């Protein structure tokens, strides 16, 4: 168990007193891999680590070099932002504001912030490290305001049509990262045939059946099927099947280790110790992903900090006149991406949107930064006599010379005297 | 006699610019110029006439 990286965490500082091992399908923050205080938790999904480079690198491939950030207060977005003001510094990105968002949010301060965002009119780009129903609402406020920006979101947002719904106007091409994964198709043909007069042991299911069908038990139920609607499945169905198959393969190793002579448990097992599962069976699977597609070569496992690999996919957000989610690349060590599926970065769209502190500067002009200032600059014209040497040097031409159109050269003046044709 | 220009990104920081001797400091970021014939106030915020010259008696020419 644990989706969000909070729980996640506080579950971990009760589980590591007992002993319990425990194994998360969808929590990726990065202070889990710290083994000196959550020294009994494993995962099967990657670090955000790789994901702020990811983020960072689509950003400079466009030539965006001024950004707004938002995050969410909790771990896993503070931590996500850290890291990827970090690796964008690295790369002379630089960031025009930043905002955060609360735990208990109204909507004047949701519109709060996306008016702070527009404070800043030379960074058009906002990029989201944020929970799902942040975004939600993020994007409602400003679908209200009547403002345009260019999204750039983490997995938090990934591919649901839930935070997009009703505010398509606003997240129209917006950029979205989701962590790479195949859909399995057991699972389709089992989900597609439940129904709750049948579904008894789960007590969940008739309420999610009253939302998902508007009806009401008490009747108007029973002409509804599943079969009949479609059904798109969730993106990390993937890792819970991989968590729980890794969880039942450390069990079984043990038992092939502890009780040779028995498929019953035997007196050895009947506790199953705990510290020993841990440090010697669950860090050492590694097996076939199981229900994979057959050309695939998948594999589960996990490295010293307990932690899975890097790999991710890139969606983009456009209108066909339905709207839909448009995979245009992907990233592992490395960016690769298809232009031309992108709509506004097609050819004959018109320009691609901007987003930089400041303008170039001038053929006579040259930029002047206070020192250590990588992005900004201000334009300094030269002398009418002095040629641009480099960027923040305006070189003297000479004596009875003048620079050359190019104001990279100087060539000489030409001589007066009193010609033979002159009043004079 | 100097004025502001603010760089983007630093609030603190900005850099002074002279004003040529015939413009005067209308605000703090920026300097106007005097009228032909009027010269910008030892303030810096106005224009005093300049006076009109011509040669006299006591001159040496
Ligand atoms: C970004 O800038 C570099 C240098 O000017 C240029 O070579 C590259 O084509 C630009 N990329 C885009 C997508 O604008
Ligand atoms: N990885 C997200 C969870 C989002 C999800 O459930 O897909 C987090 O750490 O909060």
């Amino acid at each position: 168990g644990g989706s969000y990286s909070d729980v996640s965490i506080q579950v971990a500082n009760l589980l590591r007193l007992f002993q319990i091992p425990q194994i998360s399908y969808a929590s990726t923050s990065a202070k889990l891999s710290d083994k000196s205080r959550y020294d009994y938790f494993a995962r099967t999904v990657p670090p955000d680590f790789f994901q702020a480079k990811a983020m960072a690198e689509i950003l400079r491939f466009f030539n965006w070099t001024y950004v707004s950030t938002v995050a969410s207060e909790g771990d896993y977005g503070e931590t996500g932002i850290e890291a990827f003001e970090l690796e964008a510094r690295a790369r002379n990105i630089c960031v025009a504001t930043s905002e955060k968002v609360g735990r208990a949010m109204s909507r004047a301060a949701f519109e709060g912030v996306v008016r702070a965002l527009l404070q800043k009119p030379s960074a058009r780009v906002a990029v989201l490290f944020t929970r799902s129903e942040d975004a939600r609402e993020l994007l409602a406020a400003s679908q209200r305001l009547n403002a345009s920006f260019t999204w750039v979101a983490s997995d938090g947002w990934g591919a649901l049509e839930s935070v997009v719904a009703g505010s398509e106007g606003a997240a129209e091409g917006a950029i979205t990262i989701e962590l790479a994964s195949y859909p399995i198709s057991d699972f389709a043909s089992y989900f597609q045939s439940l129904d709750p007069w049948n579904n008894s042991r789960n007590p969940w299911f008739r309420e999610f059946w009253e939302q998902r069908f508007r009806c009401s038990f008490r009747r108007d139920c029973a002409a509804h099927s599943l079969r009949a609607v479609p059904f798109e499945q969730e993106s990390k169905i993937m890792f819970v099947v991989n968590a729980v198959y890794a969880m039942a393969h450390a069990l079984h190793n043990m038992h092939r280790a502890l009780c040779p002579n028995t498929t019953r448990l035997c007196d050895a097992m009947r506790p199953v110790n705990g510290r020993r599962l841990y440090k010697d069976f669950v860090l050492n699977v590694k097996f076939d992903a199981p229900f994979r597609p057959a050309d695939t070569h998948n594999e589960v496992r996990f490295d010293r900090f307990g932690d899975g690999i890097g790999r991710y996919n890139i969606f983009t957000y456009l209108r066909a006149g339905r709207y839909r989610y448009q995979k245009v690349g992907y990233w592992a060590e490395g960016l690769t991406l298809d232009t031309s599926l992108i709509p506004w970065a097609s050819p004959s769209a018109g320009p691609l949107p901007a987003s930089r502190c400041s303008e170039p500067c001038l053929q006579n002009e040259v930029k002047s930064v206070q020192p250590g200032e990588v992005c900004c600059w201000l334009c300094i014209p030269c002398q009418p006599y002095e040629y641009r040497l480099d960027e923040f040097t305006c070189a003297d031409c000479g004596l009875g010379y003048w620079p050359n159109a190019s104001l990279t050269g100087c060539f000489e003046l030409p001589q007066e005297y009193i010609r033979w044709g002159d009043a004079w």
